[PDB]
């Protein structure tokens, strides 16, 4: 079993320093803080959070960041080296990979002004990296609702709380001019942008991602407030301007019968919406997680101890 207190006696101050290197980092990349959520995201949806994705290549396994969902968009691998060391340096050989990157997390949503919580703790490290598994469990921006909620319920997130929660994350952040072409100019092949999004924002969004231009270019996921964590993601869909299409089905889509009133109620108070973030990422965070002996207790969070 996972508990918060599971370092509190061999490695007490790891939250302390873990925070401090984030701090540090975000005046050089205020986006570092988002970044770092979504590496944990990533990391639980892929074999449970085993740091599996922080692995490199080797000639046995490929690694997790060249999966579609991974390649050229997930970032902030060296600063969570950095806070590795700086952990290592303090406590040798006691804090796993995969603990370190959920604190890295909850750090970074509490230092953008979200909730602050002890995180359950004991994770271990895994012994392979799984990129075939990361491109089927990986969600895009272009599921519909169902396909949302199928990819949750596949890694244990049976709960609509758990997927409308979760996704708050994009309540910072940023995302590529790639993922929302379609939503712009061609929609489901109907030649038209997607009815679902605010005529407004459409313009708006055009203008920063025209036809044939940079799909590389990055617009950020909350207009309201792009580098807090807070509530407006939910306030945004209510108004039709999710970014994603992911997002705004949360409101819209025909099967949102169940999570339209989990929006409403997240959009109307922020302490609802905390509450449930803290639940659904400790959720997250205990998807089967390697404990006891298994795994190990990685030195080096891109290489297995050899
Ligand atoms: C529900 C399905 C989800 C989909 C389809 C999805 C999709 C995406 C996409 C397309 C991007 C943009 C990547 C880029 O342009 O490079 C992104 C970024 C991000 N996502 Fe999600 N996401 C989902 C759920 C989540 C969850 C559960 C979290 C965390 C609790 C999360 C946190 C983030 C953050 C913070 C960013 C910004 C990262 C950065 O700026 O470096 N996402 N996501
Ligand atoms: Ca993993
Ligand atoms: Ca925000």
């Amino acid at each position: 079993q996972l508990t918060p207190t599971f370092y509190d006696n061999s490695c007490p101050n790891v939250s302390n320093i873990v925070r401090d290197t984030i701090v540090n980092e975000l005046r050089s990349d205020p986006r570092i803080a988002a970044s770092i959520l979504r590496l944990h995201f990533h990391d639980c949806f892929v074999n449970g959070c085993d740091a599996s994705i922080l692995l490199d290549n080797t000639t046995s396994f490929r690694t997790e960041k060249d999966a579609f969902g991974n390649a050229n968009s997930a970032r902030g691998f060296p600063v969570i080296d950095r806070m590795k060391a700086a952990v290592e340096s303090a406590c040798p050989r006691t804090v796993s990979c995969a603990d370190l990157l959920t604190i890295a997390a909850q750090q970074s949503v509490t230092l953008a002004g979200g909730p602050s919580w002890r995180v359950p703790l004991g994770r271990r490290d895994s012994l392979q990296a799984f990129l075939d598994l990361a491109n089927a469990n990986l969600p895009a921006p272009f599921f519909t609702l169902p396909q949302l909620k199928d990819s949750f319920r596949n890694v244990g997130l049976n709960r609509s709380s758990d997927l409308v929660a979760l996704s708050g994350g994009h309540t910072f952040g940023k995302n590529q001019c790639r993922f929302i072409m379609d939503r712009l100019y061609n929609f489901s092949n109907t030649g038209l942008p997607d009815p679902t999004l605010n005529t407004t924002y459409l313009q708006t969004l055009r203008g920063l991602c025209p036809l044939n231009g940079n799909l590389s270019a990055l617009v950020d996921f909350d207009l309201r407030t792009p580098t807090i964590f807070d509530n407006k993601y939910y306030v945004n869909l209510e108004e039709q301007k999710g970014l994603i299409q992911s997002d705004q089905e949360l409101f819209s889509s025909p099967n949102a019968t169940d999570t339209i009133p989990l929006v409403r109620s997240f959009a109307n108070s922020t302490q609802t919406f905390f509450n449930a973030f803290v639940e659904a990422m400790d959720r997250m965070g205990n998807i089967t997680p390697l404990t006891g002996t298994q795994g190990q207790i990685r030195l080096n969070c891109r290489v297995v101890n050899s």
